[PDB]
């Protein structure tokens, strides 16, 4: 048990710093208030203000990181000590719950597995298997000549060919599924404003999906792709770089999350240019990245449900809280980012009892020097870090 | 030859009525009732018992390696042919002489049926599935191997067209009637019971496929959600129906839908299964499943639904079966509805005339026992004479 | 415990009924004389002479019997459930140790495991796994067109290739090695005496078996492959029908034991040639048969070791017991009949333990009415059967 | 590690209807040379093989040799032109003197090693690496 004293801690629903102290008991916030400082341990951290544990809802944790060619022929087990490296990285940065996107091999679920056993430190992660793709689509690997005739492992081109991964994937562990409406920046010889995958073929996948009760994110740059998506009925859009006014309000209509990465076009043409980031990418990545924020913001005053996705993979993880400062930059307050990296993730993901600091609710607990209303640059470097009862940092 | 059995008299299964009569055996069927012209061959003296029809399971796993340990780790799928053998002798020695036999690998099920029918064997008369038709990670997958395998059981189907060709492949190996997995399960990893699997255009297309070849189809379903979809796509049975409700339950009457419910198994499970060796995952899915079940087996029979014996038999231990009759009158059953329902009830099920019945005409499966069932269900428990197809294997 | 009180029972050594009480004791025999009956439990048989339990060097228990049309497309579980049923005739005919010498798909382990947990009554089986063969020689299986082109499990070309189907053999727990070296009668396009497999993958065979601690025997009918068996380091040679002069000596100075089946022949001329007995294979009897025992009987003069095999399955199982008859009436006596049946086949087994009433060794038992080495028809049909301290008849 | 079917190496956990046998499987001396190469190919510093049954593994014997001595060498010879060294697991008398004469760097455990092949390892600079306190 740990009674936690502090400057205050912030109310998620109403905006307020609230000067009261925590009791823990079995990984949750079991009291608050003025407690009987009798029983157990006392965590004296009175200048910090605490908020509730921050949620990236668009990671790739697992992946290798290593670059040069000396890791050329790196085996897939390198992405595997990769993730451990990573997952470390990014709950010590204060997040402690994550949607990992997209990974190949079930690895993700190894490393999911291995955080809730105890076996290495990092975030909660809701991992989605291999992402499903067209052949030649953006989830699909255009790397290699025709005659190694291979696609990667969630390339699906029917309905049931989809069903069944999504099937595969739930036996393997999957959390979510998620798969590629539109083609991408990153990958090669993919078109950014065209759709992949019939809406037949999504509808598969979704209605598959929810069967399961697994929630579905789409990659979808493109308008035609975002709307097919939506119609489709996935409950969360990455990206979603040109939605226009009229399919805003279908996601409103739909609940469906607009799950937007505004940070990260900034590292792309800036230090991924020389990083090794290929041409045809950083030409993609101009068309999408000004226009995205233009739409984020247009976005968030028509209504619609915005979580805090980064895309971390790309750029390094841990530096996942960057995009906080980008946010307000593009019409949300202070507040409204915080609660697109708590609340609304929460409910994004499916998981109750988390994302806020209240009573019954997992003790998954940030504590950070300023005050995040009025810097929100201080999520940038936290200094208290507890998930499910357990102090990571100090 | 013929044979004359001297009892202490016969139950009328339609009626509830011990009439004292004596029954001559010819060819394996009851040839007359009543005080017969004792004309031909030998007396099967035995009149210290109440004799009543063959009783049937409709809910069998007989085939399958019951062998623990970690010396059974590498089996062969032979052993559980050979355990087959053990556990078909030991249902029709605790008076089973027919039973539907739900799901096994290999076809091995339909091996043990035939030897069976061929006289190589003793047991009952088996109604065989084959393996089971699932979708990938189903409960009637195998979801106990790391994806590196890719391993998908046998009757692994995912579209309506290989679901079609699965029941096709069961039928040109000798299944008699095709099981499907519409939720999922308790005893498998991996499987939510309320969640529904297969599309409903895929239940279809495996019911429609079956019935077009004679074939009736059994549906394992816990969760409400999979009961109502294999209901509206025609299925003869719903094994399990745990989570059954009030709508649904009359679904199942206007469609003639059997609800075979096994409320016995559950005891085991949580009691003796706990430290046999059943999973910290499948425990818990049992405590959702279990209690809901009999409550809803009681509302079902109230209701009107047509209600057969399945027992699950093959988790227990093959041969106390008849241990589900005491559970049975307990929920809101008379001793009669629960004899009936091992009987004409899934005669009727199985598609089968000519049993079910002490009747002339009707094969002479017929089974002695010490005190009156009506009085004491308790006493199917021990039975003490079996007769299979006019043979004697117990006395 | 059990104190057996008999008439007598059989000293396999001298011939002799010694009369004495057995104590049995964890499967063994305890004590032989006088004994106490002290804590427990009396087996009185006063009427009945003891002998050691029966053993049989070439049985084939696994295996589909069912005839007709209706069998035709049958899986092979049915051969196991055969083989459950055949296991029990063969235990209750008073054979409580036999060698079982081909079987497909590891259903003879499957069956041997069984009767080793206590799952179904059977005599102790030791298991050949497939055997192996040439293609297109005995052991193969010529039934099917070339369209097919099916090879049976144990089918091997090479010394490399024979090295792994022992090794495989061995992975799925077979104890011995059995490989054809010559054409036989059963099978279809088989020359009888030709021989089947170079020496060299011969000597690959036994070198490997050895190198396991497993036993070879191996199928051969013509000369020139019974010769070969021998000088590559087989244990055994079954069958062994044109054993010339000059190598029953070569078999006699390398300790290769010939397991000679003299009774099976009868069945196939009489029995089995309207049972279903192909043409192809009763030509090919009439050229084994006559001169099988002729060449069985100067073996036995010669001092070569000869154990009792039958080729049960054939025939059927729990009749293994007429071939004493026929063992006498070729120059045997009957003590050396059933030494045959006893010590001679142990030995062969490389099993300890067993075929003696002694003490220490196991306790398979069997009582029969006459006295064997006055008659020893009455083998033919035993009255009592023990094995391993358990009784299966009375 | 290089192994034999159904040997120390080999998983023997699984039925024969999945016939699985390990990665490093290997049953004449030209398939071991290639799982040598194979191993040097993606990245090995030295070549491990067994050489008898284990401890470990089910259905092994202990004191059984496993491998041919030619298939033994050939392991020997490929993994030391490529500048490999070679451990070789043995409890076994028997396998070990084989993977001293097949000219192995090492031998793991060496658990009935007898007076005359303690001097065949002086002899041939065979190390023993014996791991005494794990049976505790
Ligand atoms: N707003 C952005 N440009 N985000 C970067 C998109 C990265 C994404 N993985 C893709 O390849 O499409
Ligand atoms: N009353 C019961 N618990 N019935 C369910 C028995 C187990 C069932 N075959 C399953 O795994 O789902
Ligand atoms: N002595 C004999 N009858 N030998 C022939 C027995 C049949 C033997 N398994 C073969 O096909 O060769
Ligand atoms: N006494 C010992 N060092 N025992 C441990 C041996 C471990 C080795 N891996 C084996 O199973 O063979
Ligand atoms: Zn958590
Ligand atoms: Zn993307
Ligand atoms: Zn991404
Ligand atoms: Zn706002
Ligand atoms: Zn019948
Ligand atoms: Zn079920
Ligand atoms: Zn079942
Ligand atoms: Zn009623
Ligand atoms: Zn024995
Ligand atoms: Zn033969
Ligand atoms: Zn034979
Ligand atoms: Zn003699
Ligand atoms: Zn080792």
């Amino acid at each position: 048990d740990f009674l936690i004293k502090s400057k205050g801690y912030l109310d998620i629903q109403t905006g307020e710093i609230i000067k009261a102290d925590l009791l823990i008991r079995n990984g949750k916030i079991a009291e608050i208030g003025k407690i009987n400082t009798k029983d157990a341990t006392v965590i004296s951290i009175p200048d910090l203000i605490l908020i509730p544990g921050l949620m990236d809802s668009h990671v790739h944790i697992v992946g290798n990181d290593s670059k040069g060619e000396e890791s050329i022929a790196d085996s897939s087990h390198m992405g595997t000590v990769w993730g451990v490296v990573n997952a470390e990285k990014t709950l010590m940065a204060g997040f402690t719950t994550v949607r990992n996107v997209g990974a190949a091999n079930y690895a993700d679920v190894s490393v999911r597995d291995a955080i809730e056993r105890g076996v290495i430190n990092g975030p909660t992660m809701l991992v989605s298997g291999p992402a499903l793709g067209i052949t030649g689509g953006h989830c699909d690997h255009n790397l290699l000549p025709p005659e190694f005739n291979y696609s990667s492992e969630g390339v699906v081109d029917s309905p049931w060919e989809a069903r069944k991964m999504v099937r595969k994937n739930r036996k393997y562990g999957a959390d979510l599924i998620k798969f590629c409406a539109t083609g991408g920046v990153m990958s090669r010889n993919t078109d950014v404003n065209a759709k992949q995958f019939t809406l037949e073929e999504m509808k598969a996948i979704v209605d598959e999906a929810h069967n399961h009760g697994m929630k579905v994110a789409a990659h979808a740059h493109g308008l035609i792709g975002i709307k097919a998506a939506i119609k489709a009925g996935v409950d969360s859009v990455e990206h979603a770089s040109f939605i226009d006014d009229e399919t805003i309000d279908m996601a409103i209509k739909n609940n469906t999350v607009l799950s937007m990465d505004i940070f990260v076009s900034d590292y792309i043409l800036g230090e991924g240019a020389k990083a090794g980031i290929r041409e045809e990418s950083l030409n993609k990545e101009r068309l999408v990245g000004k226009k995205q924020r233009e739409n984020f913001m247009n976005a968030h005053r028509r209504g619609a449900i915005i979580t805090f996705g980064t895309d971390a993979g790309i750029f390094d993880h841990g530096d996942n809280a960057k995009q906080f400062a980008y946010m307000v930059e593009w019409g949300m307050t202070p507040l409204e980012a915080i609660q697109a990296s708590t609340i609304k993730t929460a409910t994004l993901f499916g998981i109750e009892n988390i994302g806020q600091i209240k009573e019954g609710f997992d003790a998954d607990i940030v504590g950070v020097i300023e005050n995040p209303l009025a810097n929100i640059r201080t999520l940038e470097e936290v200094a208290f870090v507890m998930k499910e009862g357990k102090v990571y940092k100090r």
